[PDB]
């Protein structure tokens, strides 16, 4: 694979240098647009673009999407600092779309676990929009020490048992110091027309965070990309994985 | 009974040597077929064939189906290595069919517990297909030690409390290192036509794993063979067994 | 048309005779590159070359790719024996490229079945690289007689029921006498970017054998040439013809 | 076509003379069996048998099933009289099976109206068994005159307005003089497995009379032959035909 | 307006002469195609084409769609006879699409009654496919006289009281002589997204006949053209019109 | 193999030369029967005859039925001109029968595509007898130039977009210059009686042209010979290959 430091470099280079068929510096422009008075909170990257410019890296995104996405976001940040002298920009997401293969929900095997997959389906349900504690901040009631603990929207809350400074077992989550983002669950499944007669359609539950929340309603036909996550299903006696799609990019089909 | 080492021997011998009424070396042929470009993941063995060739062993399959099946699978593996020079073949299941007795669901007594029974019925329900963690791999966050723990689809997840190398109570299940296979629950019961008027039909729940998942729909009339498992029913106050059929082979009736 | 006897000669001419715009015997050159420290197992023949030199034969490899390719491979083999005193080289593929017409996946029709087509597309997925028994040698264990069954990579392993000599059924596959090569499946489709608004992209499955496996990854834009095969579906429920592309030559699009 | 008199002749001849591949006089035997102490109330005729013996007649059965069946039944009657000296035998049905084409329910077009079609499907519903007034006998309360009026199980009761002898408008149906037979409605439709994904299965309602009543339960997979009848659907505003299958023969599939 | 005779003329002329931007004689070609081995049963005409060629006529189609469509169909027939020497072609529908205005369901006012409107909506429901008696044929049981009576899929069956030849009140509908076509009801309504918050969406019921039956499922977004029909709603005490869309052309939106 | 030039000669020999066990020039006889008061439009060539006389050519009509048949029909045509001074006779079909191998419908595989096969089966249904434009002659209305498009009965009417002479798009189909013949579709399947317990019977669709239409009815046991064609499905939703049998000769089973 490719270590983080070097991905950031390669990504930063891609954003700056990539140009399309007509010579348009697509991502330079997208990043420039971040200086507009009401900017976007993400930059969508066409996987095919990245694959034609630095293929080895493009495949790393699919193999290690967590590090891949993270590096890409770190690069956006340094391009904003080095090329636009903007520091206070806040989080900008890297959302990859147009992957080489589109799976049906039924195709999502366990060989995909923790990779970036692209799935086409119809939205069966959407949850209500709630605040997800993306960063929990715990505060000791004795020394007043602060412990930052990032969370994952598919795993249960990672608490702290004792203070990392004064060993005290008197800590609570500080609701104000903690950071919260929008969260919305949804479900997609294969449409019956895509299957054989009397075949039971399969489904998968996803998570939308931040700015891609509330972009789809039930009945919508979508192409999502995301990391396939598995967590142990507590509904079952025996160890069964419950699949969750942590969505990286979502758009309707046409 | 018969110890494992000797079963493997006897099984390997059976697979190589058995020939039917016309002199066809059935199982030699079935195993040869495993070298085709898209092979099966199991070898179905006609219990009657095995009984006519090594009857003592055939009865051992019914008495100790767990060791019996395992030995048969280990034999398949050594026949592939010794006779076909194939090592990387992966798991091939031994699925025994055509047992001497066919039970109705109502006939399944506790004298069958952990034996291989053959049941005829009609499928009342099928579950959704899920990934069952057939092999859990735990990883220590301190020494990075790896512990392999195989699972059973009818028992709850067997965790590990502390590291087996550095005694550390800081281990988690590694979702990527673990192996998962397909899983599907189903229910069969006796058809009313087979019973007396106003008799309440009885049912039993089964498990299908791997490649025999999704081979039956509700309304289907099947003959399954499988190990009868009992686990303590948590629904009841008092100790009651909940029967589960861990399916070894399934086919529709004709 | 041309019978295969005469093709071998006409090809062996072409290989020796053909000279480019500079008077170099290109294909004489390529043939020698098969005698290097580590050689090549293929000779890439430009179709335009064969056309400008023996237009009738060039038109023939398209109408009858199987005999066309086979005859050229026989000519390569006699030019080794006759012009370089080498008959130990083994199988050398003749891979034709730069054909007169280029199809999009959607343009593939019934008129191409068993003809050499050239398809431009993007790779959707690629399979695991596995061994394919390309020539099966069956040995009767009774009389010792050998039987040679050649295989097609798009059909399942074809066997022999009884010994053609002594009628016996006690036969086995001799893995040593048999020939195996690498196999890799892959899928290409038309690039959504070359299609109308909501036009579903057409896809086709390919086969790569021997020295052209592992040549491509998903996302690769390629030009394959190959024989269109139709194969009867394995699923025995009023089955139907699916199409496979047996790849003859594959290079990335320029 | 063929007039009634001549059909009866040809049918009578067929029953007597037909012999199968082994020289068995199948229908002679079936009719002989009618002299057993507890006889059947119908004779099933294999359409293929009749087609091989008197093809012109076999096609007449399908074209005019009402006259065809009737003639066949009249012939059975005269064979019983002329060859077995039995008169008091009662009604014996001619039930033709094994027609040349099997329709799915969705294939039943209006070009079938009043022809003998053969349909395969799954029974969705069965009605309760009721007595159908196959022959209504009306009796004048003035002159005591009796009027016989046969009925059809798909049309409403054909009454009489006035006495055919004394012109009196004082007639009622005589419940005792009238003849009643068993009647049972049922519904078959195509199974989802036979259709495309998300395709709405179509159905048709049938009538079973006399001795073929209560031979099928819901869930059963049947092949029925019958005359397709249409009557004006009163549920609709506009003129729509409601299809009814008046079953001639029914058997489960295998 | 324009009398029938003259419309047919003008239409026939349009079909023969019209050419598009590239000089393609679109409708000449569409009609030529009717001589293929498996032809269509309708010719779709782009209203815009007709408007650019004979605008006065195009507006007549909207004003009097019943005469307009009929004339267009009569013209198709005479073009087939005069230009292709085909008489036995059967009914070919004229289906106009792409009208100048697209109404939402809520826009369908009574000023549209018996005009050709074009509506966009989402299919809420579809009925089961039934045979509609498009032509009832009545037969006198006395003189055997035949009376043809065409029907409309939105009006109740138009019977005949007495024979038009022997004045006899003894006539019945002859189910075999009558002609039946496919029929399917459906409902479309405006999607909530197209309306204001908390606005109750409005709907309309349609009829599909013949070859445009079963071309839409619930959830489909369609653009239909059709004659708006009103019939007196029998559900209400007071005189209220029930709107019905007699569909002339339907296609999904993109 | 054999080029068509040489086939014509080899066939014209066979027709003149071949003599039976009694020394009669059978095919000379059959050719004259084309000059009777009312003649025949076909010459039924027994494959066994052609085989025992010119084994290489006989094997050729099977491998290349289209050129084989075509060449024989050219030879028939020159033997008329040369041996009987007749060149006004018009198309005479060469219909080959009594082929070496007989397939059941289920035995038809991809290896038969575009080869002459012989299938025994029973007729399930037969179509309406309609006209098929076998040769379309297109006349440009601007410059007067004629263009000849030959047709296949298993594809749709192929046309010409613009005049090859003057580039004009003002083209029309000249029905008089064009050739049409009768067409009838039919379906045969294996007889359930030659199949196992619950074995679904396989079916195939055939085409009868010209003088072999109306030759069979449902229920007829027949032996057809013909070219297996695969045609790309008209339904443009990832379409697939269906198989049609273009019938060369058909007779009832003896
Ligand atoms: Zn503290
Ligand atoms: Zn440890
Ligand atoms: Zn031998
Ligand atoms: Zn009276
Ligand atoms: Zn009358
Ligand atoms: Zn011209």
């Amino acid at each position: 694979s490719v270590d983080r430091e070097e991905m950031i470099e390669r990504f930063a280079n891609f954003l700056r240098e990539y140009t399309d068929e007509d010579g348009n510096p697509v991502y330079r422009g997208k990043i420039t647009d971040l200086l507009t008075i009401t900017p976007k909170r993400s930059v969508a990257i066409d996987w095919m673009h990245l694959n034609s410019f630095d293929s080895e890296l493009a495949h790393e995104v699919i193999e290690n999407p967590e590090e891949g996405i993270s590096a890409a976001e770190d690069a956006i940040q340094i391009v904003l600092r080095e090329d636009f002298q903007r520091e206070d920009v806040g989080k900008i997401h890297a959302r990859f779309y147009n992957l080489p293969e589109t799976l049906m929900v039924k195709d999502i095997g366990a060989e995909h676990i923790n990779k970036l997959i692209q799935v086409e389906g119809i939205v069966t349900r959407v949850g209500e929009i709630k605040p997800f504690v993306s960063v929990a901040v715990f505060v000791c009631k004795d020394c007043g020490h602060e412990m930052i603990v990032p969370q994952k929207p598919y795993e249960s809350l990672e608490k702290v048992k004792k203070c990392e400074q004064c060993g005290s077992k008197n800590i609570e989550l500080d609701v104000n110091k903690s950071s919260a983002v929008n969260f919305q669950s949804f479900r997609i499944q294969d449409r019956p027309e895509t299957l054989k007669g009397g075949e039971m359609p399969r489904f998968i539950d996803g998570i939308l965070l931040d700015d891609i929340v509330d972009v789809a309603l039930p009945g919508d036909r979508v192409i999502v990309t995301g990391i396939l996550r598995v967590v142990l299903e507590k509904r079952e006696k025996t160890p069964i994985f419950r699949k969750i799609l942590e969505v990286n990019h979502i758009e309707p089909v046409s």
